[PDB]
């Protein structure tokens, strides 16, 4: 299929897209490069196998989706792009709502001024909120997300439903990613971000090659049993798997399909930690710091349905997502070439 | 105060900028005139006592905002542009989104382009959505609204309420109105939207002026006393008082300012119906027709809060709603001129 990647330079985007190529698909990237860099695209050519075309440009150009969308043929849509840091969309709430809100708004407004009607939307694990019960679970209610970020995702989320409601020709998966991390076992493509990582994975890399001198810790008083944050870790090949199969199994499926995208199982920041320490030998230098506004202490998934229906689930460990990214980071301690 | 009044030349907002301009503001109507006609504008001069100035254009248009905030030297905006029919919403989800939640988006980041922090938001009843808990009272949680008109009034409260906190000078007042009839006591300036009105009051009045065959009553077999939908019937001269005071009051008071701006009873359709048809001496052409999607049983105003805060309350009775409408419409038939 003819599959525009919107983000498709970025972290989950460029491993999805190696994936997509390596599965015979044609691919557009279109990207802002705010939190990626160019020369990632011939490392996903070369690890894909195949040529991906590349627009450097921005979704909330209406303009330029409709041209994309119109000079390529899609068939569907894999949207990637937006902003993703909780603790900085408590911050900066009016770009969050811009990027993610205002700019999926105008992708689908091009895609229906152009006639295409499967998406896949990169939604969060932040939709669901503090209310419902741990592990979540697909078939019970979302209730209040935390932050702007988690705000932005799940409007999005209604947005796209009421939007097959009344285009009931739409196929629309709402999947809701847990945490990535990890690398291409090539160690040549992993996360890559501008300016100083946002998530937690990359930092530790970071910290670990020597170009950080500690990572920060936010918040050791959770009513976790280690008193840090509990997330559901997922590599992110296994995610990019999951991606490729829901955009193949979904594409011209009528309806709104939502899936959890998780391992199932939570560990801690300090688990993280402890984890990618042994994959590099050196204890991982850190120090506590004040909760994140934005973070809930502590869920992960049940990825069951995703399971019985997609025939998907994760292979990779917690050690196997730290050894992947600890060898992508020591092979390029400062990412793509800039 | 300096005042932009966008969608100022629609009903709630000519009525609001007719009472801006005789407590001695400037005003600054901004409209794109899909729901108005800009014939209405010397009718808001003349019974406004003092001149507005008048920009036809767009909310999305983020430039123009901008421009026009610098120009006037704007103090506060009170917010009137949008979509508004709930059954519409359903079948045309995108241009609510769009017109509501990214056209507020972008007024509000041209007022942070502007360093302009006063806003008074047209919000909805609808906001409250299934919230059993009637009369609906701001203290007590909203639930989920039943339309895309109701969603994105909702999502703009968020977004508002997110930004208010990143940048706590805001004064920001989330205004729910309920269900507004009624027209101006000259009979000169009252309700005409474009084509067909989508509001139960100005159908009627178009029937009884022979322009409408039979008003359309959308349910019979709702759970109220008479099985047609109940609603709390607000005279919108009140209405345009209580914006204003509000405006007045909360300028400069940092903060989230929620009020109810309703009458605190409900009425159903057919008393609304009944009412005409005294005011008019000729029974209202009717028919029921089926439920219109969106559309809850019943709902009316805790208006208390309103009432101890900032010393507004209602004047108008629901028959008086009728009387003035009726004066309005026939004496003019066809509404203002295109
Ligand atoms: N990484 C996670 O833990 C995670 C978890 C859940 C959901 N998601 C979501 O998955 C998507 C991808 O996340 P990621 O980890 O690959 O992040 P990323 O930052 O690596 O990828 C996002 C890409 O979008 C681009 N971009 C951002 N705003 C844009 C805009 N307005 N127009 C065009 N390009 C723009 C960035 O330059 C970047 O390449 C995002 O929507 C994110 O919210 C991520
Ligand atoms: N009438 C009600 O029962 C009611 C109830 C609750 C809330 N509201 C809200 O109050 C506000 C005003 O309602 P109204 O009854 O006066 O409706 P209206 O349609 O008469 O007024 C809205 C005005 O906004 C203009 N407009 C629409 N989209 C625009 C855009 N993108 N840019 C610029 N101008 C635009 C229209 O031309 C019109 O003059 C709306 O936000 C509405 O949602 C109305
Ligand atoms: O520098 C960092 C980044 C993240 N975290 C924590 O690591 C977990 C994962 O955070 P991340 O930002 O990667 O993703 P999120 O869970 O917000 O999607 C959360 O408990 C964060 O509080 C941390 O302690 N330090
Ligand atoms: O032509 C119409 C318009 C509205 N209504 C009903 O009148 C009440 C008020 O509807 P309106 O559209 O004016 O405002 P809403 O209550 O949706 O804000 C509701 O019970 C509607 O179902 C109706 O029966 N016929």
């Amino acid at each position: 299929m003819r599959v525009l990647v919107t983000g498709g330079s970025g972290y989950i985007g460029s491993h999805t897209c190696v994936q997509l190529l390596q599965n015979g698909h044609d691919v557009i990237i279109l990207d802002n490069l705010c939190n990626s860099k160019r020369s990632v695209l011939p490392v996903i050519e070369r690890l894909g196998g195949k040529h991906p075309t590349f627009v450097e440009g921005d979704i909330r150009n209406e303009a330029l989706m409709t041209e994309i969308l119109h000079d390529h043929a899609i068939d569907t849509v894999i949207h990637f792009a937006g902003l993703k840091a909780v603790g900085e969309s408590v911050q900066k709430p009016l770009e969050y709502y811009d990027n993610n809100v205002n700019g999926t708004l105008r992708l689908i407004s091009a895609m229906r001024a152009a006639n295409v009607k499967n998406f896949i939307f990169s939604s969060s694990a932040t939709v669901y909120g503090d209310q419902p019960k741990i592990p979540y679970v697909e078939s019970f209610p979302t209730g209040t997300p935390q932050s702007p970020y988690g705000k932005s995702k799940l409007m999005v989320e209604q947005i796209l439903t009421d939007l097959q409601k009344a285009q009931p020709d739409w196929s629309i998966a709402l999947l809701r990613y847990f945490n990535p991390v990890g690398a291409h076992p090539s160690g040549d493509m992993g996360e890559d971000p501008q300016g100083i990582p946002n998530n937690l994975m990359p930092y530790i890399a970071q910290v670990a090659v020597g170009r950080r001198d500690s990572l920060a810790i936010f918040g050791n008083d959770y009513p976790t049993e280690d008193g840090t944050g509990v997330r559901d870790y997922i590599h992110v090949m296994d995610l990019a798997d999951g991606i490729v199969v829901a955009m193949e199994k979904l594409a011209n499926k009528p309806g709104v399909h939502i899936y959890n995208l998780g391992a199932g199982v939570g560990n801690s920041v300090l688990d993280v930690v402890n984890a990618f320490s042994k994959a590099c030998g050196k204890p991982v230098n850190y120090h506590f710091a004040p909760r994140r506004e934005g973070d809930l202490p502590a869920y992960w998934a049940d990825a069951s349905k995703a399971d019985r229906e997609l025939n998907w689930r994760v292979t990779r460990t917690l050690d196997e997502m730290a050894q992947d990214t600890w060898h992508w980071q020591s092979r390029h301690p400062q990412g793509y070439p800039d």
